[PDB]
């Protein structure tokens, strides 16, 4: 079993929906979006392998960014 | 003057703190660390350019973070 691989692909999708939240608001230049597409298509891909779904996995990954920052003290 | 460029630049000096915070408390198996010292001397060399301190810049940023989601609506 996978714990490690999994918390690092959780945390991974939420980082990610930090970065296409960042270029849905048009924050940033133009080769943001350049490098957006070419890892958008790699992170999902990487879905499909560990079997996760990318929606659940950016707020099962949000719960585990915000409390193991909390959790650190 | 350069905002957009320097917004991107403060939220992945956050982002990359987000991934040293995760690979210093040993949280994501091996290759983690191998794919964080490639980009470590990338993100810190893009600093010296931009001419902006990467922990000033990983603190605001955490503001432009925070603030810009609880905004957004």
């Amino acid at each position: 079993m996978d714990s490690n691989t999994v918390s690092s692909f959780q945390v991974d999708c939420f980082l990610w929906h930090v970065r296409k939240r960042f270029a849905d608001q048009e924050l940033g230049d133009a080769p943001f979006l350049d490098r957006l597409r070419r890892d958008q298509k790699s992170l999902r891909g990487r879905g499909s392998t560990l079997g996760l779904d990318i929606e659940t996995a950016t707020r099962a990954g949000k719960q585990i960014v915000e409390r193991i920052l909390k959790e650190e003290s």
